[PDB]
């Protein structure tokens, strides 16, 4: 229990029914290293779908039931012997409480139902953070898991002018985006937008944005244009209009996209070609991203499971790749690898594999 809950003092930054969003902070002093965790988990995108999260899920929309600390675990562990990489690191849990992939833009009133304010939260926990000792950091790492790894790619960028406009040009912002690196790619089986679980994720973002008045980084924005910004939201689209150095960790085989694509798991050959074709094609996608982790596995996310140090690629872990990614920002480094794409077409055929 060693991050401890802060409501943000603007409360017109708000959760989804207008409690007050918030973030979870361990500092280190002395640590010039300030690590920033976007939450995931999934998205709504109309009013029946968000009432019904709003009954079961309401954590992701509220803050009114957050407990006052959470136990840092992964890359948000304290302790070196589960976190090799980053154990001294300040340490920020931003909770996901805006259902809106850290996109939204728009306050609850007479219009509108639930308030969609995730490019909201970051923007002012990062304000927030500056008079708590993020004035005097050296690296901002802003990290995030599923619908949070997406939200680094839709916000790390926003984060780094913001410091700028502030006056700290200084501080280095960089993204770790965890299982938030998706295809718009054929279903397996193919449904019409008729209703949420029919409603393939091209679909659901583009009626999202509109629900949420999503925004989108300006480079990617100004490439597909209005109406088109649904594109923003899968990684391979907006990375390259990215500015920040982005790492990408992504399991080939990940679960949510197969659900996504109405996969459920003898497999028999359509399907065996279909998985080992999603596999070709996430790895197709990974590779010109100098700064990647995608082994070969059917799991989703890693990086605040407390046994993430387990699975390697080539024979390097996650942790290590970081901190030759670290290496790399002070020509390649021997034995210290940062691109680290798995080859071997089917999931598990890494032996380091999560076993579930
Ligand atoms: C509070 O947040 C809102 C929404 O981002 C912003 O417009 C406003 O300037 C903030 N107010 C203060 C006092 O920081």
């Amino acid at each position: 229990e060693d991050l401890r809950l802060h409501l943000l003092l603007n409360t017109s930054v708000t959760c989804n029914d207008g409690s007050p969003a918030g973030y979870y902070l361990k500092e280190s002093r002395g640590s010039r290293r300030w690590l920033l965790f976007l939450e995931g988990g999934w998205y709504c995108f109309n009013r029946e779908n968000c009432d019904s999260r709003y009954d079961t899920m309401r954590r992701l929309m509220s803050s009114r039931d957050w407990p006052r600390t959470r136990t840092g675990t992964g890359i948000l562990s304290s302790q070196p012997e589960e976190n090799p990489y980053w154990w001294n690191a300040n340490m920020v849990f931003i909770p996901y409480c805006s259902s809106d992939v850290w996109s939204g833009a728009s306050s609850k009133s007479e219009k509108n139902e639930y308030a969609f304010m995730g490019a909201l939260i970051i923007q002012e926990v990062v304000r927030e953070l500056l008079g708590r000792g993020l004035s005097g950091a050296k690296v901002l790492l802003l990290a995030g898991s599923s619908a949070g790894g997406t939200g680094v790619l839709l916000n790390v960028d926003r984060v780094a002018e913001q410091l700028e406009k502030l006056g700290y040009p200084a501080i280095q912002v960089r993204g770790l985006a965890d299982s938030g690196w998706f295809l718009d790619n054929k279903q397996y089986r193919h449904t019409d937008c008729v209703d949420t679980i029919t409603c393939a994720p091209t679909e659901a973002i583009r009626r999202g944005i509109r629900y949420w008045n999503g925004v989108v980084p300006e480079r990617c924005r100004r490439q597909f244009q209005e109406g088109e910004e649904w594109n923003c939201f899968f990684g391979y689209k907006v990375y390259p209009t990215l500015r920040s150095p982005v790492f990408v960790v992504q399991w080939l085989f990940d679960e949510a996209q197969l659900t996504v694509d109405n996969v459920h798991l003898p497999v028999q050959e359509g399907l065996r070609l279909y998985i080992q074709n999603l596999g070709r094609e996430l790895r197709h996608t990974l590779k010109d991203v100098p700064a990647s982790f995608a082994p070969a596995c059917l799991s989703h996310e890693i990086i605040i499971r407390s046994h993430w140090t387990d699975v390697q690629v080539k024979g390097t872990s996650l942790p290590r790749a970081l901190h030759c990614w670290d290496r790399s920002l002070h020509t390649p480094l021997k034995g210290c690898p940062v691109h680290l794409v798995d080859s071997c077409p089917w999931p598990h055929c890494n032996p380091s594999c999560p076993t579930g």
